[PDB]
């Protein structure tokens, strides 16, 4: 469908990716990364404020939107250096980058492993560090978070919607112990669900261990930590990620000798730049003020 | 490396695998059957088997991969070690056995629990049992690779399968041979550190299907605070979910916390280990 | 149709019967006369005793004959993330020695014969006197076997569809999508799909490689070889097990010290004892009695 | 000892050092630098110099460019890294920050798979096309769609680097490598093993390098000119394991894929070359590459 923005594509090679420009282009670049099921349009509102002294760059990850659908392609490296050709093809200046769950562990991974100089500065929003991973080095794994939700997409509705039975999900969902599975959607329309099989499966980020990407990182990193708990029936972690695994990743990413700024909203839903868009934009333009 | 112990041993062919054993008791005695740790003989339980035998007839057993039983190469899972005793129990003891397990020993008696042949078990005591902590992928709790992963890989990296490498030097480095190390298969390490041994039988399906009473001895357990990593064989979270697991399999789960010993109990105090093995099992 | 409410199964011409062997209960059908040399019929994958209903009733002159349903398949318990050959394996040691209680002769159809190879190899001492693989898809049916094709390149392609549509205990149950990508034969029915997926993903034969398996066979092996091709398209093999492969499995087998006879049925179903059973019997009658 | 990492000697060009972002990759370079640029990926367990005779020829008529892939020669080692889509995004970093000019990717062995990652998964405009001097497609997989898998091939060898020299050489047991080796080398320790970090053969042996890239969808989507040499190959009568880098089914399918692709694909078997023929027989393989490159 149509949103807010114009969109525009570009070719990096393997994959076009679909994306929404705003704000005057000469003002510092912004990278806003959508989380998972989520398509450039999940930044909309965010865009037109941080619009006002930023120039925005939206995209669809592969396998989302309106970019390139690939199977047995989808990685965390694969991800990131999509994002890495983006800004060497399209916005040619260094960014600060702000991904949003699986989004933000992109931007720690472009903060890490993208070319030298292109970004400035990265802001997590509730990034599931560790939690999203199958044998992370600490804490929670994925089977114990989201992974209930990565499996009913998995099953009932397959990689790129060739099962897609939605009434099967529907059914399981709300009969899951994940409330976030208990939370079709256009969003969902435009995702391919072989997504939630590679972080189910712990294929997505084999070759990409948290532990190393967050003790590389080469920028200032902003990491918003939002809803956290326990569920009591199942043990499984609620949000993102737990207070220990972001107390490792602030530690790891203190050893990589960056200055690291921890705002823990503990009040806030997953999806702050949605939900309270003017508070995270101004979490996001107060920290991004300073860095160069 | 093998040397003579206090106790006569004895094989039995399961057909894959010869098994070593030792035998204590009384025939007339209730049968008991006691599964080492891991890179543990049935000599690991050399103490305990004195007390024992004065009121019942023990069974010490090798598992594959340890002592004088048979090293099988890429056949280290829990159903085969589990289906090993199985036969065991079959072949040799012939009757209603008492298992106990240490350690890996102890997922093991809950293998037995939930998966023997029918009427095979009278109960099992999981002594300092790694429930989901052994896993690579589990249900609750750490993984193995925040546990004993670390030690798992040294096995893995510096002694090799069927002891091919036999880096000792390297091996202290990155931590002469203890006897029951030289007659333990290091593939062992392999198998947990790399998810496999489990993978077609993961703990909470077990742990959700035991069929007779089990003791849950939980001993030292902590975390270190320099890498949040798991001290001890589980920690309360994983006892926790592994208790109402069993528990809603419809078992009596007695849990007895022994926060000050070592995981091998039976060995380090075999006394206090005795003591809650005769109690408990007096009341089955 | 609802499989996954495992109210499909009919009539046939045995009664059927359970026994417990501790995690599962096993459904069978029994023939012939107690006293007479017992006789133990695995099935082919999606195929449930019944596969053997024939055969039975032919092979019910010289011996006494059990066919049973593995995990996983017709009447027999449904155990998810449990399906593993030795898990197969050790069910039937346990139905060995609970209800024949004899030695017996096993034969086996494709995965079924991997299990009558396994029982070779990993049974108790004494249950076995000899093992027919009927048409067995040794190493094909791995995902990284030691020869030959892996099972990515044989039914792999058919697993795949059983796993994304069927669906593990038939949840999915996306006949629709399935015929699609390719009523429900009564087999399938019976048939929990997640068989496919630890066949697809490598994990059902994880910890016994068949190269190990074959290796340590300790009792007469009968392996029967029947249809094989090379699907010109895509490379894929077409049948069981290649001829690299089936002479892979003869040599290991013969390395391992016991009696190999290869009996080549180049122009055979994969189902002999369903589609040839007179040739089938006559197989095993004429290889079972010179043990 | 390798796994300081205090082993590097120096060789017949100088040795330059670019910053990628994640790692540093070292290279070497030949040539005018207004004539057609070429980039040379060496095999695994070989660095830049294993080209060496070869770039003095090449650079006769070519810009050249010989590259350490990262975990070997004097790029970064990078723990738990190691993947083709990794090593394939060096390269762009490297053509992108260096070249800077659209290149003919030449490749051996592993490095020959990674030139046709380029054709396939490169930024638009980066290759001309791409020569894979004996490429192990499907055979260096471990889950290949068609063909030989890796442990039927050098799978035996990868696991020896694995087991015996271990991730960055932390076990450095060539002592047992050598004694392994001799019951599945012939000159010492060679230097370009030395410099070389065995995680690579873990990755290859245990199926992780490739996982999120199967040749098949690879091979299927190159969109550049393709020349695939086909050196040596057999198969050992007493295992069925394969000798060489790929089997000719495997070349055959490899080569249909390429072709359902669109692109022009090149085959030229040479049954009686080594699998490093860049390196045991640089003059023919200038000759192949120049006939062909132009």
């Amino acid at each position: 469908v149509p949103h807010a923005y114009p969109e525009q594509q570009v070719d990096l090679g393997e994959i076009t990716m679909n994306y929404a420009e705003a704000g005057d282009p000469d003002r510092p670049a912004v990278l806003l990364i959508p989380e998972q099921t989520g398509s450039w349009w999940s930044y909309e509102e965010a865009m037109g404020l941080l619009s006002e002294h930023f120039h925005v760059y939206a995209v669809d990850l592969r396998g989302q939107g309106r970019s390139s659908w690939t199977p047995k392609r989808y990685s965390l490296d694969n991800f990131g250096n999509d994002l890495v050709r983006f800004i060497a093809l399209v916005v040619k200046r260094p960014v600060v980058v702000a991904g949003n769950s699986s989004g933000g562990v992109l931007a720690a991974w472009l903060s890490a492993y993208s070319m030298p100089g292109q970004l400035r500065g990265v802001l997590c929003e509730d990034p599931p560090f560790f939690a999203s991973e199958l044998v992370p080095a600490h804490g929670h794994s994925v089977r114990q978070g989201a992974g209930p939700v990565f499996e009913l997409f998995r099953t009932y509705l397959g990689d790129q919607w060739s099962v897609g039975d939605w009434e099967g999900f529907c059914r399981a969902a709300g009969a899951s112990a994940s409330p976030m599975a208990r939370s079709i959607p256009q969003h969902l329309q435009e995702y391919d669900p072989e997504w939630a099989r590679v972080f189910y499966e712990g294929t997505v980020g084999l070759s990409c261990p948290h532990e190393r990407m967050l003790g590389q990182v080469k920028t200032p990193v902003l990491l918003t930590h939002h809803m956290r708990g326990i569920d009591p029936e199942t043990g499984n972690l609620l949000g993102a990620l737990s207070d220990e695994q972001a107390l490792r990743a602030r530690r790891l990413m203190d050893s990589a000798g960056v200055t690291v700024d921890y705002e823990s909203v503990p009040d806030a839903s997953y999806m702050m730049h949605q939900s309270a868009p003017a508070r995270y934009v101004e979490i996001f333009t107060r920290w991004a003020a300073a860095l160069a």
